């Protein structure tokens, strides 16, 4: 289940960042709004340049940590407030993160590997619902 699915995703963390991060990129073209230096280059260009896995895999431990802490799947209140309020985050809107976990939950159902699809979505709804409830537009 979720819980598990945690696990596997922190067993190969930077890999799954990666991974997920690209499959979002390459279905919203558009969303590179937020990265301009990653305009112009392939999945494994990207990948191949050790700051994109870097800032993936950190972003991703603070998504697993915000799962974690979840109570099923229902991220805290105190969590969505640090994303709203993460200099990193100014200008996002709630859109920039259901975007983020309609491509991460895609990319789960395609793959080989066991996931609990269906939480994930979950999650990720309930995290937008925060993050409005935290403040963000
Ligand atoms: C639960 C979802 C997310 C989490 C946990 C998260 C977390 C983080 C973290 C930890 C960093 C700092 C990473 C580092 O040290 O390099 C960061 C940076 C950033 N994040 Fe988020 N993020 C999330 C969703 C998003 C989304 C959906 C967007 C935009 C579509 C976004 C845009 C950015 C940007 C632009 C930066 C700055 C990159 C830079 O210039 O260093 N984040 N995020
Ligand atoms: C490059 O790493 C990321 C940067 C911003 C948002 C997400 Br999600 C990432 O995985």
């Amino acid at each position: 289940g979720f819980k598990q699915d945690i696990a596997t995703l922190r067993g190969d963390l930077r890999t799954y960042a990666q991974d997920i991060f690209l499959a979002f990129l390459n279905k919203y073209p558009d969303e590179k709004r937020n990265f301009k230096n990653y305009v112009g280059k392939s999945d494994q260009e990207l990948k191949s340049m050790a700051k994109f896995g870097d800032h993936t895999e950190k972003v991703f431990n603070l998504m697993m940590e915000v799962a974690d802490r979840a109570t099923d799947c229902v991220p805290l209140a105190s969590d969505a407030s640090t994303l709203v309020q993460m200099k990193q985050h100014s200008g996002l809107t709630t859109g920039n993160f259901e975007k983020l976990f309609v491509a991460l939950v895609e990319y789960m159902r395609a793959s080989g590997q066991s996931f609990d699809s269906q939480s994930w979505d979950r999650f990720g709804k309930n995290l937008v619902s925060a993050l409005s409830s935290a403040g963000m537009k």
